[PDB]
């Protein structure tokens, strides 16, 4: 009845993939508030 | 039956992916000056 | 027959989001390489 | 049933990527100095 995906891992992994272009561009352009965060910041 | 909704999210979320890159590589392509344009249009 | 995939719209969107990482990631490395490409080298 | 097989190369390239970006936030973590560290191991 289940069908099952034929290809988890690479869609498992696309999630992840882009979720990391969020993540390097949203650096690339808020550098500055990346280096805040490493910076003290947690509290 | 009563499945029946592929992953409409994740492709918008993709799709947006392959967006982020065509604005770094139109970045690093236009750097500052050097620009030379043939004057031809509505003016 | 043919199940066909679940999603070809996803992976179809992985194919390029893999060759982005290859790229951007080659471009840091050998961000000098990328210059001279713009810059001649085609010939 | 001539067909039988997934995507293995799309896949080992994706996790590729999961990993050329774990050396990218690793790189921005290490900047160069400040670094503690406790001595404490065969030494």
């Amino acid at each position: 009845r289940s069908n099952d995906s034929s290809d988890p891992l690479v869609v498992a992994a696309n999630i992840i993939g882009i979720l990391h272009l969020i993540l390097w561009i949203l650096d690339r352009l808020f550098f500055k508030s990346i280096y805040r965060f490493f910076e003290h910041g947690l509290k």
